[PDB]
């Protein structure tokens, strides 16, 4: 790493001026412009509200464009020219004036610069904590609606009354329909953003009321030193959309043919509450629109759905967005990652004891009749009702075996030699592990025996609260009774992140001699 007194400055207000390549090859540098420098110094000389105005235009709406000194791109000897004549326009004027300014006519490697400095910029958006205090702020004032705010932001076209317009409880991420450049009249995220955003922190902050608002300078809210200082809400409600607390997935085939599949499995029933507040976003898992994963993910896999079947959209053991995914990546925590790194839980097939945790008996329905599929043509809201109930049913243990059958001290001295035996504070890691599972929702429902834990060391055998001796397996079942104990203990103090330079052999047995 450099010397921090050699590291260079650094802006979040830098824009690569290139548009010119939309008609062909550059001849010179693209020209770097530090936007924040510009504004700042026209907010002084500008009085009325006019700063943007002095660069940018309005349309025949009045809405501000984002283009320089212009309202659409056209030529490529009209857009030269619109730079070239504002740009050194501009900075002439002022160096008459005897002000600090931008560069003059022949000073072209100054605004094409080859070499321009390093970008500080960050990305930002609104997480849980900054889309409440939207949602509750007095100043973005309740639209078409008698409390909810969220008209002032989100819409859907009517395709019908061919206006844009609030449709409540349809709210979605502006990516699920806004993505990198503009499909027809939707703009790219990026206009997007900077169009709404920015138009409505200027209002507030021009109104009568001088109410707090949002940045608008590009540091505001694209420096990451400025974006630590945003406030933040640590009791951010639940985001209410409309959506379930429980529901049934379900093994929908596509609308195809009924190729005669059926289902295998016994349906799932989903707490969705609860993995809203678990997850940072919904996007996470509605990762192209909020809507429901059978849309697109069938038994038999659909177009609309790159064909990825919903087996695979359920289970892949690589993916965030799938059930089996998302846990084995929950399962790296430091807490669970003793025994699970141990275990390779997303590294090996997932056990058949694993699959009744999300595949049981629905509760509130008649057997027959779920194999029937009466799941499938039945309300959304039996569904929801059957879906609470099958999730109340739900066991779960808590703690492990009665002490009396987990011994206490366990002497390990069956290779006794340059050091003594080693006294394993048998019982007091167990309570320690329990302790460290804590009240954990997804320790507490797929750990499903009280001896289940007991498996995170002794594996390889059947449960029981007698397993066998390591040297069972190990020895002359691959790693030695050695390398096995040093691999198996060592290991999890590793991955449990317990202990560095704090190191010592004698830990686990006092060398002798
Ligand atoms: C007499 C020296 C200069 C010459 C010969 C020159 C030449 C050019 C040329 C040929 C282009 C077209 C795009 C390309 O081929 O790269 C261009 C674009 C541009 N020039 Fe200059 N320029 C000079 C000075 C300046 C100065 C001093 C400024 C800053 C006030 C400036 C700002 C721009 C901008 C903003 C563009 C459009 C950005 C883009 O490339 O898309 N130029 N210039
Ligand atoms: C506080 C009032 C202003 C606001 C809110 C504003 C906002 C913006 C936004 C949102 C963009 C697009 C950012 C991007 O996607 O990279 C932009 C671009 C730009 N702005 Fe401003 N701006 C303001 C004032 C000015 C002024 C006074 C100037 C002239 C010194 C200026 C010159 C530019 C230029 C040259 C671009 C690059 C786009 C192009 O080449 O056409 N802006 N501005
Ligand atoms: C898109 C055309 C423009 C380009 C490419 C451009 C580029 C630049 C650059 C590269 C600098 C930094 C020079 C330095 O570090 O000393 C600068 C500074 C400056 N420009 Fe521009 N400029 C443009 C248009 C304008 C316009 C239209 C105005 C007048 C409203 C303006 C006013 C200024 C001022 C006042 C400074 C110095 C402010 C400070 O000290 O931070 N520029 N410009
Ligand atoms: C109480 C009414 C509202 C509801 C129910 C609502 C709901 C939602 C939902 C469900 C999402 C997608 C969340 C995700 O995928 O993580 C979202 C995103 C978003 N909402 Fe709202 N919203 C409301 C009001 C607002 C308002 C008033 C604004 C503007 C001040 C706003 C701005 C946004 C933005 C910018 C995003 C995208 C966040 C990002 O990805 O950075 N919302 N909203
Ligand atoms: C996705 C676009 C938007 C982004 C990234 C954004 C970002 C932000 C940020 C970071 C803050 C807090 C700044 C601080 O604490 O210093 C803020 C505040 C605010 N924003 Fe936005 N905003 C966006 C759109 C909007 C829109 C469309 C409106 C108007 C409906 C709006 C209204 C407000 C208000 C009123 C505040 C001040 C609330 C308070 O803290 O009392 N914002 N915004
Ligand atoms: C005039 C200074 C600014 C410049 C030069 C600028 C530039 C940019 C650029 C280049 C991107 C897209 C990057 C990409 O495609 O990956 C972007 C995205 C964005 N900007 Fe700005 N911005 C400025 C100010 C602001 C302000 C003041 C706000 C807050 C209202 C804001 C909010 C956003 C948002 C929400 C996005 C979308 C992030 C995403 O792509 O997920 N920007 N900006
Ligand atoms: C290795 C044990 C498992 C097997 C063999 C298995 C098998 C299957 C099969 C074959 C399907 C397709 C539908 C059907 O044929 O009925 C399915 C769907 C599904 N599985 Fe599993 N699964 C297992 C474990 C799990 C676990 C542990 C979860 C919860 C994290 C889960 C959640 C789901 C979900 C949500 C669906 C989609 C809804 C449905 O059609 O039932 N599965 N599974
Ligand atoms: C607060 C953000 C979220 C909102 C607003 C939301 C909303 C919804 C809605 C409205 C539905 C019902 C779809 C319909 O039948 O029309 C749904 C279903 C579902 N959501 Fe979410 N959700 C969010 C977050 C999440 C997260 C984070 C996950 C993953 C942990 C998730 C997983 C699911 C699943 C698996 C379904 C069932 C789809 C099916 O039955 O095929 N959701 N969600
Ligand atoms: C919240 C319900 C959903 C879940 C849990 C889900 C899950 C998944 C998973 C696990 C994959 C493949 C692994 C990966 O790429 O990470 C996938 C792929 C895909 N999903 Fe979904 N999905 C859901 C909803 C949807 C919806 C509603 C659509 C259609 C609008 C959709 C369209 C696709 C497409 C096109 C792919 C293939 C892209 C790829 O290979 O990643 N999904 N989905
Ligand atoms: C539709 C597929 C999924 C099913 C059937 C499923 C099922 C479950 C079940 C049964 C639990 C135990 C707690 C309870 O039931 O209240 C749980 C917990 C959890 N799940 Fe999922 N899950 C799925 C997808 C996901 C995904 C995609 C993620 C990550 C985005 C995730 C993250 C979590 C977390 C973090 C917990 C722990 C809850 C807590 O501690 O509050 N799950 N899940
Ligand atoms: C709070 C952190 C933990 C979480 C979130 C967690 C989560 C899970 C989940 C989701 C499963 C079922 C998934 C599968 O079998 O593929 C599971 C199984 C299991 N867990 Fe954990 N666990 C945690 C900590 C622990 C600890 C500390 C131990 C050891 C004392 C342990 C031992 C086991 C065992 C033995 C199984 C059964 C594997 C088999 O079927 O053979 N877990 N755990
Ligand atoms: C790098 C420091 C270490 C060295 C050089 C070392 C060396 C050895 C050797 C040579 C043996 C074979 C038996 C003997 O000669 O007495 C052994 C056994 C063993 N070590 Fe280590 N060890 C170290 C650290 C640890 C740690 C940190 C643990 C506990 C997390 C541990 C747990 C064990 C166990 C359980 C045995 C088998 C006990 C027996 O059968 O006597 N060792 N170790
Ligand atoms: C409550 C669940 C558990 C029960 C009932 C249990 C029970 C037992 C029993 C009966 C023994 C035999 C003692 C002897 O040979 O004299 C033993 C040994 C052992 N247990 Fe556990 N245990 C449990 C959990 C664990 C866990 C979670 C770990 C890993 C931290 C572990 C590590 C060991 C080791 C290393 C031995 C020594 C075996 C050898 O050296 O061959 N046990 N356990
Ligand atoms: C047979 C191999 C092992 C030996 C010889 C061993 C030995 C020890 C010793 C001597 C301590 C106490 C250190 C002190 O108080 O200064 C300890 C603590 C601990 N061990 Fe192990 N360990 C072994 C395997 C494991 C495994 C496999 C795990 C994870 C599943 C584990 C998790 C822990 C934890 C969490 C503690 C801290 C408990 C507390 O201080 O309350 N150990 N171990
Ligand atoms: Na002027
Ligand atoms: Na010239
Ligand atoms: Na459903
Ligand atoms: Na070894
Ligand atoms: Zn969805
Ligand atoms: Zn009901
Ligand atoms: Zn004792
Ligand atoms: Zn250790």
């Amino acid at each position: 790493k450099p010397l921090p007194g050699s590291t260079g400055e650094q802006r979040a207000d830098l824009v690569e001026i290139g548009v010119m390549a939309k008609f062909g090859n550059l001849e010179l540098p693209k020209v770097t412009f530090p936007h924040d420098r510009h504004s700042e110094a026209v907010a002084k000389v500008a009085a009325p509200g006019k700063e943007c105005a002095t660069c940018h235009k309005n349309d025949d709406k009045g809405k501000m464009s984002l283009k320089f000194m212009r309202l659409e791109d056209t030529t490529a000897a009209d857009l030269k020219n619109i730079y070239h004549a504002n740009c050194i326009g501009c900075h002439t004027e002022q160096a008459k004036a005897g002000k600090k300014t931008g560069p003059q006519d022949g000073e072209c490697r100054s605004c094409h610069n080859p070499k321009p400095m390093a970008s500080s910029w960050k990305q930002i958006g609104l997480d849980k904590s900054l889309h409440f205090r939207h949602v509750a702020a007095k100043a973005i004032a309740p639209v078409n609606d008698p409390q909810k705010n969220c008209g002032a932001c989100h819409h859907v076209y009517d395709e019908a009354a061919k206006k844009l317009s609030w449709v409540k409880n349809k709210e979605d991420s502006c990516r699920a329909c806004h993505g990198d450049a503009r499909v027809e009249k939707k703009p790219s995220l990026r206009e997007a953003a900077h169009t709404q955003c920015i138009t409505c922190h200027r209002s507030v902050a021009a109104a009568p009321a001088k109410a707090d608002s949002g940045p608008v300078s590009c540091a505001g809210c694209h420096d990451p030193a400025m974006q630590a200082k945003f406030k933040v809400v640590r009791d951010v409600p639940r985001l209410e959309r409309g959506q379930p607390d429980a529901a049934m997935v379900l093994p929908v085939v596509g609308p195809g043919a009924k190729k005669g599949m059926k289902g295998a499995m016994k349906p799932v029933a989903f707490n969705h509450k609860v993995h809203e507040a678990a997850s940072n976003t919904c996007r996470a898992c509605h990762h192209v629109k909020i809507d429901n994963c059978t849309t697109c993910h069938t038994l038999e896999g659909v177009k609309d759905g790159n064909f990825v079947q919903i087996e695979k959209a359920m289970h892949q053991p690589d993916s965030m967005k799938s059930c089996v995914g998302c846990h084995n990546q929950k399962v790296q925590a430091p807490a669970c990652a003793g025994c699970h790194g141990f275990m390779k839980t997303g590294a090996k097939p997932q056990p058949e004891a694993a699959c009744g945790v999300c595949h049981a008996d629905p509760v509130g329905m008649d057997a027959k009749t779920v194999a029937d599929g009466g799941l499938l043509k039945a309300t959304k809201e039996q569904r929801a009702d059957v879906a609470a109930a099958t999730l109340a049913a739900r066991r779960t243990t808590k703690g492990t075996l009665p002490a009396d059958d987990i011994p206490e001290f366990v002497t390990i001295g069956v290779l006794s030699d340059k050091y003594e035996p080693s006294k394993l504070p048998h019982r007091k890691i167990v309570n320690t592990l329990m302790a460290a599972i804590g009240d954990d929702k997804l320790a507490g429902t797929f750990h499903t025996d009280k001896a289940t834990v007991c498996a995170g060391c002794h594996h390889n055998s059947p449960a029981s609260k007698t397993p066998p001796k390591c040297a069972s397996c190990h020895g002359q079942d691959r790693p030695g009774l050695k390398a096995a104990y040093h691999q198996q203990c060592m290991g999890c103090h590793n991955r449990m992140k317990l202990e560095p330079a704090d190191t010592a052999c004698a830990e686990c047995h006092k060398e002798r001699a």
